[PDB]
């Protein structure tokens, strides 16, 4: 129930808090040991938990960030090199990036029109239903987007990115909310 970030998966540009509930962009590619699970080309990290069934929920503070990506991914997603975050490649995510532009990771991408920019985002997974939904905590829990008919067959993982290094313009953390 209590999501924790998995240091073995974390790109070396990421700083994880000791309690593994916060991740942020660092200023220098750290010199952490290597291992097959680590995202080597993007500032990405997984939650340690693996879901095979059930409903599951977590919540992330994004206050003060100009860019981030949140969602769920297959355990089997590739870790090394470059790739696109498509449902075919095993990703169900939403993101914030450019001039305050929110998008859902469909092909083609789906612009999301959020009158109230979220300070916290809820992520709700229902394995058996094939559903991942995103809630705008700041706008009283309004539905941002839902992926349906996901037809999961393998284990799933919480997926996070605090954005891209931009010169300290995006050092605010993602924080998992109790
Ligand atoms: C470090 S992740 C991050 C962190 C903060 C904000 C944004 C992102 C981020 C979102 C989507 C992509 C991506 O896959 N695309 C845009 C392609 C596509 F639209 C192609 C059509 C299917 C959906 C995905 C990428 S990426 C891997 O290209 O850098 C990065």
């Amino acid at each position: 129930v209590h999501i924790t970030l998995d240091p073995d998966t974390a790109n070396p540009w990421l700083i994880l808090s000791e309690d593994r509930r916060q991740v942020r962009l660092g200023d220098t590619q750290q010199s952490i040991p290597g291992n097959e699970e680590r995202f080597d080309s993007y500032p990405m990290v997984l939650g340690a938990q693996h879901f095979h069934s059930g409903k599951h929920y977590w919540e992330v503070d994004v206050t003060g960030k100009e860019a981030w990506d949140l969602g769920v991914c297959r355990d089997s997603v590739r870790r090394k090199g470059h790739f696109l975050l498509s449902s075919k490649s095993g990703f169900w995510t939403i993101w914030l990036w450019n001039k305050q532009k929110y998008e859902a990771g469909t092909y083609p991408q789906t612009p999301l029109h959020l009158q109230v920019p979220p300070c916290q985002v809820g992520i709700f997974l229902d394995y058996e239903a094939g559903m991942v939904s995103f809630y705008n905590i700041t706008d009283h829990g309004s539905l941002i987007y839902s992926f349906s008919e996901c037809a999961f067959t393998g284990p799933l993982r919480p997926f996070f990115s605090p954005g891209f290094n931009d010169g300290g313009k995006n050092t605010a953390p993602l924080t998992a909310l109790c």
